[PDB]
């Protein structure tokens, strides 16, 4: 390559794996933002909320392809596994499933800017700490918080807490 | 008829049937919006949803009348039947109400279609697909998802659960 | 279903296979776009082509999940296969690909509205030439269009010719 | 010095080296611009490419002479080498040139933040991350784009290509 400098092909290889993790995170959200339009669940605001996670992770995959070109690495795509489920249960059981998955997007960045760290690639450290560790950070904490809120919400009337937070707590029109 | 071609009269005779569907289903909605008026049921939300849908299946006899001349049919008229019923229950009585109407107009719809596609009538057959077929898709996912929506708040404290669904869902003022 | 009428299990699951075909067409273009991204390739109004098909193509995916839970079926995502190639060689082999690719879309949309015919679905096949028949025709004419100009250029020096073809006919800045 | 903390004289002395180095490299991209608007030269586009980089350059000098006063860190100027050639060649000898210049400047760029990061300096650290690192990456990236489509245009017909990339790719007026 004309243009690599300092870019360690253990890099480019995880990379391409976190791509396919992003990927993999966008097709999720797809799955929960339709399962919550089915007309027998029919939360809007909880649709919205996953559709636009959907959005947000394609992006993020997108601006690590971005980057692996600008380093000269080469991206490769693999095969995308479906969704770990066909039906996501109740708001809380959705939100639940949510932050374990970003939980497992921050982790697979923290290692990876580990290893930037181990090979002295501070364009990559730097890419990580300006693009993606807070607005994972962001992103928890408001899970976070909208857990507490549906918890609150559950009482003896689960389906009464579930119609509140939907139009009270999340966007929808 | 100087303009008629290609024009059965087993489709002019369904097409005046379905003015008399379209207007008796404009004769429930509005007594369904006019009970949900009642100082004793006081339900503004619903009754401007009954009242909105009165308005638009006289929009679509009107439609169908402004077609049957287009093609040099005849409208006749037939007795309106009244409304199935002079009291409408609860809101989910209601919404149950409205969306077994609708079946039943989607219904007569689909047949039409069939009998034009029959008759070698792509006119006809347009004109049911690009003003009709969807709006019913439409409108039957909505009930739909209200129905899922005034189920789930049922509950134990019904007057609260109907209460919410018209002032959180549905439009008001 | 509450609101499933005049929908057969035969369409709703041809519905899931073509969104599953639609996500890999939009993964290959992905793949096609960033490929021309490369330092070594480094053909800008190639790679905005490629890339505005993989968002067109994944708002195809996104648009038959919508009529899926308007008609009442059930969204059943597959896993995803990666794209045929890593690598996809000149413009006119990747366009060479890419009107193959369409073809294959073309083909699936039409088996969709002839199944939807036998299965006396107007609203399925009002929906496929609403949304779908046309916009593929426009863009096989498109492709077939830039096909001949690119072979017009190959002439007895190629790489001018990719140059030009990418300069004055394709979108870049 | 009153403000000097945690600022390594080692630090000191690698960032006035780093000053010497980039007004060499603004030097160097002076020398190639005015060669670009020879009258026996005369590709104007590859004049103004040169000129801005040389502009640019001496803006980084100018960052980190008053990152060095803030620090409390001394500039000392050294004597400025003169470019290594008087004459350029070919746009595509000038391009070889400068990405040859680029990635000596990115690798004293990596060598100072390695030195930082062994010194404990955050602050250094940053500021490289902040405004040199990703500067130089997007900038080799572009230049390794520009070299693949002057490399494709060479042809049997140099003149001609060098002719078109000036005039389609390069900015003039
Ligand atoms: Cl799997
Ligand atoms: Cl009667
Ligand atoms: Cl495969
Ligand atoms: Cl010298």
């Amino acid at each position: 390559s004309q243009i690599r400098q300092n870019y360690s092909t253990e890099v480019e290889a995880a990379v391409n794996r976190l791509v396919n993790l992003y990927l993999r995170a966008s097709y999720t959200y797809l799955s929960l933002g339709f399962y919550f339009d089915r007309d027998d669940v029919a939360l809007e605001g909880v649709c919205h909320f996953f559709r636009h996670l959907a959005e947000h992770k394609r992006e993020g995959a997108e601006r690590l392809l971005k980057m692996q070109n600008q380093r000269g690495g080469r991206a490769l795509f693999q095969d995308l596994q479906k969704p770990s489920q066909d039906e996501w249960g109740t708001t809380l059981d959705a939100m639940k499933a949510a932050i374990v998955l970003e939980k497992s997007l921050n982790q697979a960045l923290l290692d990876l800017h580990a290893l930037g760290s181990a090979q002295a690639d501070p364009h990559l450290c730097d890419f990580l700490e300006s693009h993606f560790l807070d607005e994972e950070v962001k992103l928890i904490k408001k899970m976070g918080d909208h857990l507490t809120n549906i918890q609150r919400l559950v009482g003896s009337q689960a389906g009464l807490g579930e119609y509140l937070f939907e139009r009270l707590t999340l966007k929808h029109d």
